[PDB]
C-alpha cells in the first residue's frame, strides 16, 4: 500500500536509487568510480535549470517505492510548453504493483494542470516499455541517433 | 594491461563497488537507503575485528578492476589460523582475462605468508562459482543453514 505526494524532500534519495538502477545500462567500461561522479554531474546539470517536478510513491512507513522527474520546458520542433519525463523508476520489489502506471498519470495530471501541451519522454529503442507507452498513447516521434568516435 | 598491488589505498572505492555489486543478490524487500545503511555498517564491523589484506588489480590508468578481502583468522573446527575470504570482485567488462583466478591465487599465496593453514570462503549453494572454486583445490566442508521467522 502506498501514496504519492510530492518528492522534493526525497531529492537525495531518488538521485541515489537513480545511480544504483542506472548503471546495469551502462556500454562503456567506465570504472565504478568514473561513473559515479558521472553521474552526479548529470543529474545535478539537469536538476538545475528549469521548473522540475517530483512525486514519489511510499508506502505507511514512508519508504521510497518509486519516483518519477518531471521537467516542464519548451518543445524544440513545436515551441509549445511540454512536459519531459526525466524517469520512472520503481524498486526492484515493489514493480508489478502498478505504481510506474500511477507515477505516470500523476505527471500527467501535473502537465495539464501547468498548461503542457504534450508529455514527452526517451525510451530505449530495444526496451519492451516502448509497447508500454504506445498502450498508454504515447507515440514516438524521433530518434536519436548516434555514432561511435 | 594490468597489476595486482596492494588495496589499503582502494578500501573506499573497493566498499562502493561491493556496495553496487551486492544490492543485486539482496533477497528482502528493503529501501535502497536502508540497503547503503546496513551495508555500511557491516563493512564497518567486520572491518574492525581481526587482520584484513586487501588486493587490487589496477589497468593502466590505475583504475579498480577488482579486488579480494582477506581476513587472517581462526577456524571454528580446526582451531588453526586461516585466511577468511570476504570476498573476491571484478568490474564487469574486466571479465573473463583471469583476473580474479590471479587475485585468488595472490590471496592464497600471501596467506601462506602469514602461516595460514587453509584459504576458506562462502559460496551461496546453487551459485555457478561453486565449480569455479572446486577447480582450483576448494571443497565444500559445511553449510549455511537459514530458517525465515
Amino acid at each position: 500500500e502506498y501514496t504519492i505526494v510530492d518528492g522534493e524532500e526525497y531529492i537525495e534519495e531518488i538521485k541515489k536509487l537513480d545511480r544504483e538502477i542506472s548503471y546495469s545500462f551502462v556500454r562503456f567500461p567506465i570504472s565504478y568510480e568514473e561513473y559515479e561522479e558521472r553521474h552526479e554531474e548529470l543529474f545535478e546539470s539537469l536538476l538545475s535549470q528549469g521548473e522540475h517536478k517530483f512525486f514519489v510513491a511510499l508506502n505507511e512507513r514512508s519508504e521510497l517505492l518509486g519516483h518519477v522527474w518531471i521537467c516542464i520546458t519548451l518543445d524544440t520542433v513545436d515551441y509549445v510548453k511540454i512536459a519531459y519525463i526525466y524517469d520512472i523508476e520503481v524498486v526492484k520489489w515493489a514493480r508489478g504493483l502498478g505504481i510506474g502506471s500511477a507515477l505516470l498519470r500523476k505527471a500527467e495530471e501535473w502537465a495539464k494542470e501547468r498548461g503542457a501541451k504534450k508529455i514527452v519522454l526517451r525510451v530505449e529503442i530495444d526496451n519492451p516499455a516502448v509497447k508500454w507507452y504506445e498502450e498508454r498513447g504515447y507515440k514516438a516521434r524521433a530518434l536519436i541517433m548516434e555514432k561511435p568516435i
